[PDB]
């Protein structure tokens, strides 16, 4: 009947999830008792939602959240003027951590910020988000500040009553079959979280898309369940990718995962093909990015 | 730009993969050389299709195919009597290996038709299929009995000018990080294949849904790539929730293969009603079934 994954996860649910995460703004700032607080959007031209996304969070400024910033990754859009006027602080990541050259990806934005901000508590929010709520980072930030232990804050959406594709095919059950605990997560490569930086310096960050399930289970591997948490961010409808995007995506949460659970990796990617009357001729992707050391190594 | 593995990719999709079989019925009858070719479609609970396929391999009978049989996993549809009236043979689990209790899955039923048919080459066709093409079995012997060193065909569809959600984002990326070399098969979780009997009696079958990934493994390893060939068989909507219970299990055969300590859980819902909470849980399988040469030796020695 029951497993040991079955009876960890529901009593999990019970203390380490919120369905109706409804903290005031004025408790959690009350409660900060000396702690500051980062937002980071990573952006890669995403001039027509970066801007909304920074006027949701942007009201907490002096209050809850002691800096907002948007670390670019080299848009040549309108991205970082948008970000400006939105009133946001942007940051490259050449200025982030001049001391090393950067590479593609967005774990490297997420781990060039750790060394561009100050905040005890740094929030992650993606900037493609269309009409985001202004309640995202207060939920995320509650569980840090009111429960004792808790390093790492994943938000999930709910899903309606009547794609997820990469979440429930690939990065599910891998942990289950790797992590099975884990798969207490509702959305494990969910782009919206927050971590101490304790935890956050400590630990190495994977390239490119498989920054989140790197983190997540790097704090677990280091803490347990004890020190991870969900919190219900409200509705919001999949994103639709497509399915090149999600089939790369599905390949780096793999070598993210292998890496961290001993398993090792070809660094052999997908192959695109030439193709013609005289057939398919071969061109494969091999691994070229790096995971990064913990940022402890460099500052702090 | 290209990368090592490239080459091998370029020299097995010239030589073992047809997008346009040219082999007529009349050639591979030819060809046969006294080799008998046994057909299996595995069927649980299809009344709806496995008539429509059973009539599409008919014909063959007597000629192409020596054996026409649907391998019933414990129907209690009309599927019996549906596959009778199309012109195959039914064999349930239990006829096709009395002394041995089932184990529920799709593994379980193929593995068990080996010892309940005599061909030197087994096709194995989905009963699931909607109407599906004569000409499958034709194209799928076609390598075996017309190319030489050729053990396993795999059967592929037509892809698109820009719904195959597991065989894209689970077994191609996980064969990219694990077998390098098998992420030129098109259709590596494919039901339409042919095998031979030396490679099928002589390979443990993983189980349930895991079964077609552990094949393609066990072949890739013990005789390499240029054993395995791919043909074109021309041009299916299910739940995500039954495509993730899948690929749990196409996950736990690849790391059963490469000795990556799987744990054996398998994907939970937990369901609450008045009286409290309780999981519901996807099925998955660590177990593999031993090669059929030993359960059935003497079998396995005639045939070789
Ligand atoms: O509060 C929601 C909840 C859901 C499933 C559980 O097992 C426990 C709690
Ligand atoms: O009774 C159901 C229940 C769900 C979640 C909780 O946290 C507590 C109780
Ligand atoms: O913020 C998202 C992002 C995506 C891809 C990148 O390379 C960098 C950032
Ligand atoms: O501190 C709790 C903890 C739990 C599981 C681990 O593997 C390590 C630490
Ligand atoms: O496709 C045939 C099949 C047989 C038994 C199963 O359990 C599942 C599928
Ligand atoms: O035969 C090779 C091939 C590769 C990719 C496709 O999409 C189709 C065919
Ligand atoms: O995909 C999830 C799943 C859960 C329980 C099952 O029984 C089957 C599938």
């Amino acid at each position: 009947d029951l497993t040991a994954t079955d009876l960890a996860r529901h009593r999990w649910l019970t203390d380490n999830s919120w369905t109706r995460p409804t903290w005031t703004v004025a408790e959690l700032e009350a409660a900060k008792a000396g702690r500051t607080i980062s937002v980071v959007l990573p952006a890669l031209n995403e001039e027509e939602t970066v801007g909304g996304v920074v006027e949701t969070i942007r009201p907490l400024l002096g209050g809850l959240v002691d800096e907002l910033i948007v670390l670019d990754s080299g848009s040549t859009d309108d991205t970082e003027i948008r970000a400006m006027a939105a009133g946001a602080r942007v940051i490259s990541r050449e200025v982030a951590l001049p001391e090393v050259a950067p590479q593609p990806g967005k774990g490297e934005v997420l781990w060039r910020s750790l060394a561009a901000t100050t905040g005890d508590i740094i929030v992650f929010i993606d900037s493609d988000l269309i009409d985001p709520d202004p309640m995202f980072v207060p939920k995320l930030v509650g569980p840090l500040l009111l429960s004792e232990g808790v390093h790492l804050v994943k938000g999930f959406y709910r899903r309606p009553l009547k794609g997820g594709r990469v979440t429930e095919l690939v990065a599910r059950p891998l942990l289950a079959a790797l992590r099975p605990e884990l798969t207490c997560v509702l959305q494990p490569l969910g782009g919206e979280y927050a971590g101490t930086r304790e935890l956050l310096m400590s630990v190495p960050f994977a390239p490119g898309y498989g920054v989140e399930i790197g983190l997540l289970v790097d704090t677990y591997d280091r803490l347990g369940l004890d020190a991870i948490a969900q919190v219900n961010l409200g509705v919001r409808a999949h994103r639709n990718r497509p399915l090149t995007d999600l089939a790369a995506m599905s390949r780096q949460v793999i070598a993210t995962l292998f890496s961290r659970c001993g398993v090792p990796d070809s660094g052999v990617g997908l192959t695109q093909f030439f193709a013609d009357g005289d057939g398919f001729s071969p061109r494969t992707s091999e691994v070229s990015l790096v995971d990064r050391p913990p940022m402890n190594t460099l500052r702090g």
